[PDB]
């Protein structure tokens, strides 16, 4: 019954037409998307087609009070194929043309902005290790997880909090969900291009300090990561969150090395052994 | 290593304008440099095929024609004069197209921040010392990223010259970041003796007229761009004892939940 997913979004029930509509139009399924342009494309079209009937047989080479004709019109008009089959005829028929023109280029100039307003955006190639450690690093019990580049390219000034919530009881007996930032032996990493273990040691200070599995359970109490920093393959920054549950953390566990020798001998990186974690077992 | 796995401010202008008007202006533009271009072409007198001699209405369309570039074929260039105004509109054309557009875009992306702000600020006890505090609700699902806030007092002052103004004074909360934010955030300011609201009652609050501004901002998940909302209280916004009801809910399933209609709900004792 976890408050917050792996993914990092929240797990609750929200409870509340044309209101958004530019966040929904980003928001949208390029499918649907495309759909959505397609039909007001066809929709505006057809508008314009009536008007042209609406003056009457105006076209050149037009069946006669036909919509089809005038339609297919309307389109080689409006994208300004114009063939030259069909064709205005009188001040009303292009005047409308004029019109239809303007706004078929207007529309280009919104499609346009919502396309790349929806496509230009980067992911940063970062995998996080699918469960949290706590374990003795420095004589210190240190919570910790990792991350991994995906990419061959570099994250420059990466940087990542982590983030622990859980329930608490103010004085005044108010029952509350609280952040606390987990200070980290290092949350800065100027260039990020391989792995990072990141560790918070426990210590008087830290709000998980003398506290065991029972424990944080009882407070509901997870674990959130996020991760920021300026990727060299987009030259654009990035971002990245996780969120881990009280039975994420591997207790005494210890995450395995990815760094390995192969008959070459060369140090070589498997992505394999990132999420595995090494453990003793007591019988 | 190898992986295995007037025309002074034009551009705010453009931007500042109602949708009905920039889309005027443009036509207006449109329309005007067309005609200045069918003028060009009649000037040169009877350069283009199909077109009634002398006639502005014919060189018009033909000139929308070109610059849009329809270009039909009934009306067409003739002669090298006729023809260079033509790859000159064509030209035009695009280029006010590219400018088009990139006004569009410009005005066109212009994310705002799904908050909402409890309507009422509060002033009680949390943690042994009276606290002011208001809350913020996401109205999308999509996170904003290292969101903070600021709850700034404005009212009143004397200076040691004796001018009676307007100050501004940030107040410290308990929490200003949030790296995170994805549903609720109840923000507060506690109050002790370095809060400029410190010993103050509500007569006196009214009494240097004072008010209070909150400035949310943070990056749109939703956008992928930075997004910010504002909002402001009056000095009778501020229930005194109140406490904010809790939004979040159990379901029956066993399933957390928000409901966003307590958000704006004040508990309070009332001692008859
Ligand atoms: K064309
Ligand atoms: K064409
Ligand atoms: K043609």
């Amino acid at each position: 019954p976890r408050i917050l997913n792996s993914d990092g979004s929240s797990n609750i029930t929200r409870l509340g037409w044309l209101d958004d509509h530019y966040h929904d139009l980003l928001t949208v399924s390029w499918p649907v998307f495309i759909t959505l342009i397609t039909g007001l494309y066809l929709v505006t079209n057809a508008l314009f087609a009536l008007a042209y009937l609406a003056c009457g047989d105006v076209i050149e080479n037009a069946r006669p009070g036909s919509f089809t004709d005038a339609f297919f019109f309307s389109v080689q008009t409006m994208a300004t194929i114009g063939y030259g089959k069909l064709i205005p005829i009188g001040p009303l028929a292009n005047t409308l043309v004029t019109l239809e023109a303007l706004c078929g280029m207007l529309g280009l100039a919104v499609a346009a902005s919502l396309i790349y307003a929806r496509f230009t955006r980067p992911t940063a190639g970062v995998l996080f290790s699918s469960r949290m450690v706590i374990s003795d690093f420095e004589g210190k019990p240190t919570l910790m997880m990792r991350l991994a580049n995906l990419r061959i390219e570099q994250i420059i000034e990466a940087d990542v909090h982590l983030v622990l919530v859980r329930s608490e009881i103010s004085q005044e007996g108010m029952v509350f969900r609280r952040f606390h930032d987990l200070t980290l032996t290092r949350s800065r990493s100027p260039i990020f291009s391989l792995s990072w273990t990141v560790m918070h040691p426990i210590d008087h200070h830290s709000p998980i300090y003398g506290e065991t599995d029972e424990t944080l359970r009882n407070s509901h109490s997870e674990f959130l990561v996020l991760f920021t920093g300026h990727h060299e393959a987009f030259a654009q920054n990035v971002h990245a969150r996780h969120a881990y549950s009280c039975d994420e953390i591997i207790w005494g566990g210890h995450f395995v090395d990815v760094f390995t020798t192969l008959p070459d001998g060369r140090r070589a990186l498997d992505l394999g052994k990132f999420h595995e974690i090494a453990q003793h077992h007591h019988h």
